[PDB]
């Protein structure tokens, strides 16, 4: 449901516009023609007009494809590739693969097939695209398309780019309602937090550290700021919009209470996954627990409220006794130095009471005063029943480790050593994070599962930033708008918005 005018909206400038943005935007090759969404199909694009380069381009296509084929279709898939890219004779045949790695994933075929048999590859087909091609699809009309796209995306953002809808959600701060991009018809979960309400508590750095960290983090298992704009009255935060219903209520109000043993290895992957993520940012998320895990329409989970959230400096650790009642790690509970340890205590939190269907420390039918609970967690050691397989009692009691040196994942190897756990064994993280396995629960989309002072000025522009880059970009490209406004001169000439000579 998109704006009548959405086609004047995002109306390409005329590249003269963004001669500004020529000289200043950084060029480089992995920002430019990957991480950006955008950016990256219009120099695929590129690559699409010259018959040296198409090859190139199909080939790392046919290498994601094999990264994320099942074991036991791997030597199949293998032997595609290698008779259409890297066979000498063959019409799309990679050149720049010297010929003494060609020879290499022969041999390694011919060994055993690895999900990485093409990682040297694809390594030096980048390898040749950061050179002369990308410097060419600098100098094309992608490229500078590209830096409409880039304009559009810097224009400011206020209320009247988005349509507020309803409610959805209240805690601190303010509320959770659900608005729509008018432009684009993208629907997201405003987080509106009001000034007054800051200002009085003084608090604007908790609100500055959680838009920071929102942003800088992209994830398909983390929440994500799209933008970030201010309003006359409150300072606005749009988020992933989850609509399938929290983690606790699918563990009691729909569980046994509680899930299969298979169900919960499935969300706690994801969850897993979400946590390294932002262990990626040195950010520790401090707040684990079910009701913090939503549901999306297709059944995925994020994790949400990163208001607890906080940038640990490389090599040095943090004090913040903080969390809820039941969910805080020893190191926590006794207020010491600590690193990311908490995340990995609460993420076995998790995984037991998803399989259990009540707290590690706390019976569901247990009424215990908080400090009891602290005591418990403190002193007590989990006990497990038969609904645990040997791999699932190993890792919660692991992750549960009261010494957070002893604790899984804790060390240097972070949560690589957690992936590798026994409990996980059939569970292949490349297809998850590619998003090829089935959810266990689909939400049903009919669904209902539930005053002038200047220093406030300055605290206003470091928030008010305006539109996330990557999350911006993959808006337009969902909605379609990039497919329909995308469009060049017929013939591959230059389109009248691309042509400096008639502006
Ligand atoms: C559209 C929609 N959006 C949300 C909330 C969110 C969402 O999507 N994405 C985040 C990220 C982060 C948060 C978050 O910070 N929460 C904490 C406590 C918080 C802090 C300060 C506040 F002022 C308020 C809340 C919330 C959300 C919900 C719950 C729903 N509707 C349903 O789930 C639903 C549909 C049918 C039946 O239920």
């Amino acid at each position: 449901g998109k704006s009548k005018k959405w086609k004047e909206i995002l109306k390409f400038p005329h590249i003269s516009q963004c001669e500004d943005l020529r000289r200043t935007i950084d060029r480089d090759y992995c920002s430019l023609c990957d991480k950006q969404p955008i950016g990256r199909l219009l120099f695929r694009q590129f690559c699409e007009t010259r018959p040296g380069l198409e090859c190139y381009i199909q080939f790392l296509d046919s290498v994601a494809e094999y990264e994320v084929t099942p074991d036991e279709k791997l030597g199949e898939k293998g032997k595609e590739i290698m008779t259409k890219y890297l066979t000498p004779k063959s019409p799309v045949f990679i050149a720049q693969v010297g010929q003494d790695l060609v020879s290499q994933t022969e041999e390694k075929l011919l060994q055993k097939p690895c999900k990485e048999l093409f990682s040297a590859c694809a390594q030096s087909v980048h390898e040749y695209l950061r050179g002369e091609p990308f410097h060419e699809y600098l100098d094309s009309m992608f490229f500078d398309r590209f830096l409409q796209w880039k304009w559009l995306e810097r224009q400011p953002v206020t209320k009247n780019t988005f349509r507020q809808y309803r409610v959805l959600g209240k805690g601190g701060f303010g509320e959770v309602c659900a608005c729509q991009v008018r432009a684009t018809g993208k629907m997201y979960a405003c987080k509106r937090l009001e000034k007054k309400r800051i200002k009085k508590r003084k608090g604007e750095s908790m609100a500055l550290n959680e838009k920071q960290i929102l942003e800088k983090v992209n994830s398909q298992f983390v929440v994500n700021l799209a933008y970030a704009y201010e309003t006359k009255d409150a300072l606005c935060l749009v988020l992933t919009i989850m609509n399938g219903g929290d983690l606790k209520f699918h563990i009691y109000n729909m569980g046994n209470p509680g899930f299969e043993e298979e169900r919960a290895l499935f969300y706690a992957a994801e969850i897993l996954c979400g946590l390294e993520d932002l262990h990626r940012e040195n950010t520790v998320y401090r707040n684990l627990k079910p009701e913090n895990i939503l549901l999306d329409d297709y059944g995925h989970i994020r994790i949400s409220d990163l208001g607890l959230a906080v940038k640990i400096p490389e090599g040095d650790l943090i004090r913040g006794r903080v969390g809820t009642v039941g969910y805080m790690a020893p190191e926590v509970l006794n207020n010491q130095r600590y690193g990311l340890s908490p995340d990995y205590w609460g993420l076995g939190c998790l995984i037991y009471e998803m399989i259990e269907g009540q707290s590690p420390f706390r019976g569901r039918k247990e009424k215990v005063k908080r400090e009891e609970v602290d005591r418990r967690v403190l002193e007590t050691e989990e006990v497990y029943s038969h609904k645990f397989s040997e791999e699932a009692k190993s890792i919660c009691k692991m992750l549960l480790t009261k010494d957070a040196k002893q604790r899984l994942g804790c060390q240097e190897e972070g949560a690589a050593e957690v992936k590798r756990h026994p409990f996980f064994r059939n569970m292949n993280f490349k297809r998850l994070e590619a998003g090829m396995l089935d959810p266990p629960f689909v939400p049903d989309p009919r669904a209902v599962y539930c005053n002038l002072d200047h220093t406030d000025d300055d605290f206003y522009s470091k928030f008010s930033t305006g539109s996330v880059s990557i999350p911006w970009q993959n808006e337009m490209i969902e909605t379609e708008c990039f497919k329909e406004l995308n469009v060049f001169g017929p013939n591959g000439t230059l389109p009248p918005d691309l042509n400096r000579n008639h502006p």
